[PDB]
């Protein structure tokens, strides 16, 4: 797909499902630093600041969170969340916002935020572009 403009990312949140002692908060700080320079440098800014910053365990936890957010956080536009490898948990939030809430995510892997690449940020801006593009 290409790539489109006038994407600004203001309103997003973190849900990290990954335990905090293997991503710690420096971890997810860091990372979410590494994106918003990135995802500014490409055009599409997500803000450096999400509303929400959380762990969780289990796909028992996915549903009662988002919950909580959208009724939380008014104008949310992204939920990015931080897996620990392979876990029940990535259908648990594809089944929650994309056929119950109606929430955007985007999943990541807990080995991408505990040590960045271009490449693998770049990754994921791409994808957060194709879905919050309107095309
Ligand atoms: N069964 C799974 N368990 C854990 N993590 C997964 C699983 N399937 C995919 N992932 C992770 O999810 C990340 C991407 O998720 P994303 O939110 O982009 O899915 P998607 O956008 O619905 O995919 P697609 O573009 O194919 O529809 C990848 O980094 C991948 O490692």
């Amino acid at each position: 797909k290409q790539f489109h403009t006038g994407i600004e990312i203001k309103v997003w949140a973190i849900a990290c499902f990954a335990p905090q002692r293997q991503c710690t908060e420096v971890h997810l700080k860091s990372f979410t630093e590494q994106l918003r320079k990135i995802s500014r440098d490409a055009g599409m800014p997500i803000q450096g600041q999400p509303c929400f910053c959380k762990y969780a365990q289990g796909a028992d936890s996915v549903e009662p969170m988002f919950r909580h957010l959208k009724n939380t956080y008014a104008g949310l536009q992204l939920v990015v969340v931080i897996l620990p490898g392979k876990t029940p948990v990535y259908a648990e939030v594809k089944r929650v916002g994309d056929t119950v809430l109606g929430m955007a995510t985007q999943c990541v892997q807990m080995k991408n935020v505990q040590r960045t690449t271009p490449q693998t940020l770049s990754n994921l801006c791409l994808k957060i572009n194709v879905k919050l593009g309107g095309v």
